[PDB]
């Protein structure tokens, strides 16, 4: 048994792009982030800026909804707005590099109340479904149609319900209700012995093409062949479990298993354990969306790359993380590779759990490498800086979603969590963070003997 309750519908073709089709997609995508931003219990919560590398949560609560309409009437679906100062207002939102300069940004910020925010994205859900039952959905869908502009706002707003949940996950549970039917993974278990695998090596192909009928961003398309060499792979995520017994052997007291600007970044922070661990009456809680539970021992460590990096310097020995082309080569292999969306149901992807799941608990998650949840689970880290393949053009709709962040400044991560939705949880969804941030994310590790 998983979570059931509440549902996800799965990504569709673009050459099944139906108006009904489209229009289930459509109410899915709203009604989930509408339960999310549901669970904040009292709407003064909105004003807190839980994580203080992003916006207050009111600014989460309109921008999915201006961005739809941004971006419908920048390619003339709709000939206006519903209220232009909160179009701008909600346009763009943040990825600073430290709180100070975000807390500058924000200072002066006169923000709307919280019934006039539902109040706006009530009143965008009808135009826009207004747009998609008076709009003719000639198939195939693609990157040059209008309804792009569609396309793009359903898995933006998915994406927002992944990175806001985040961000209600580091209110405090009295802040938060849980929604009816959110179900946890068990969590009992101790972890199995984690096996390093050995991956052989291949040939793969980066990118997407452009008439690839899949809706994706413009980082997502290009073509780069990499020669991978053999190299081997720990079967499983690393565990909470496995993570501490790095705190237990001074993990984040050992200059040597560090550099300088993760160790300044501990410092900064007065970092002891990973960012949801509590040490309380000799033991450690953990804080899933809405609960504090006992650490579940089997479940994958959830890290930042600074500490991600910090345990791979602890077991020494040339300890790494994946590059971009060996988790792909781990996860897909060197096949012209035809995604079935319905192997997303084979993962924890995608709500089948409302949680990380215990590493290998879905048995049907194991790739035909021969590692466990790749796919799914956790986003994993990935020793490669975000870049653009080969054949890269940002798309008109929004030239600056991914070209501003090709600076050395940011790590990727890849395969999707369990909260992931639409088609990024699918093969060509390229995802990327600054090194210190949090994300629902993990890593496994790497030595190339
Ligand atoms: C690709 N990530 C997940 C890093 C992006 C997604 C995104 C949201 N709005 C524009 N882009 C981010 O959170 O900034
Ligand atoms: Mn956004
Ligand atoms: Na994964």
């Amino acid at each position: 048994s998983h979570m059931s309750f509440i549902k996800s519908q799965l990504p569709i073709f673009l050459n099944n792009c139906t108006q009904d089709s489209v229009i289930n997609y459509f109410q899915n995508s709203w009604e989930l982030e509408n339960i999310l931003m549901r669970s904040i219990i009292d709407d003064e919560t909105f004003y807190i800026n839980p994580d203080p590398l992003r916006n207050p949560l009111i600014f989460y609560l309109g921008h999915s909804a201006a961005f739809y309409i941004n971006k419908l009437i920048r390619v003339e679906l709709l000939e206006k707005g519903i209220n232009s100062d909160y179009e701008i207002l909600f346009e763009f939102g943040v990825d600073p590099e430290n709180a100070e300069e975000l807390n500058q940004a924000i200072a002066h910020i006169n923000w709307p109340d919280v019934r006039q925010v539902w109040d706006y994205r009530n009143k965008a859900y009808e135009v826009i479904l207004e747009v998609i039952k008076n709009t003719t959905f000639d198939l195939p869908i693609h990157a040059s149609h209008p309804l792009w502009a569609l396309m793009m706002g359903m898995e933006h707003q998915r994406i927002h319900f992944e990175t806001s949940s985040m961000l209600l996950r580091q209110l405090p549970t009295e802040k938060v209700e849980k929604p009816q039917g959110w179900q946890y993974a068990p969590s009992q278990g101790v972890p199995n012995t984690n096996k390093m695998i050995l991956v052989e090596g291949g040939t793969v192909t980066l990118g997407k093409a452009k008439d690839n009928p899949l809706y994706g961003w413009d980082c997502e398309y290009g073509d780069r062949l990499v020669k991978v060499d053999s190299f081997f792979a720990s079967q499983y995520l690393v565990t909470n479990g496995e993570f501490l017994e790095f705190i237990n052997r001074k993990g984040y007291e050992t200059q040597s298993y560090w550099n300088e600007k993760s160790w300044q970044w501990k410092e900064e922070n007065k970092v002891k354990n990973p960012k949801f661990w509590q040490f309380n009456n000799g033991k450690y809680s953990y804080r899933a969306m809405f609960d504090e539970i006992p650490l579940p021992l089997d479940w994958p460590v959830e890290v930042n790359y600074y500490e991600a990096m910090a345990y791979c310097g602890w077991k020494g020995k040339g300890t790494r993380l994946m590059s971009e082309a060996e988790w792909n080569l781990a996860a897909y292999g060197s096949n012209n590779y035809q995604v079935d969306i319905e192997k997303v149901n084979d993962y924890n992807l995608n709500l089948k759990f409302g949680s990380p799941s215990p590493v290998g608990l879905v048995k049907t998650a194991q790739s035909h490498s021969g590692l466990w949840d790749l796919r799914g689970n956790v986003w994993e880290w990935l020793d490669e800086n975000f870049h653009p393949l080969p054949g890269f053009e940002p798309h008109f709709l929004y030239e600056d979603n991914s070209a501003p962040f090709f600076d050395n400044n940011h790590k990727m991560m890849l395969g999707g969590a369990w909260v992931t939705q639409g088609t990024e949880t699918l093969k060509y969804y390229r995802n990327w963070f600054r090194p210190n941030f949090y994300q629902h994310a993990g890593f496994r590790i790497v030595t190339n003997h």
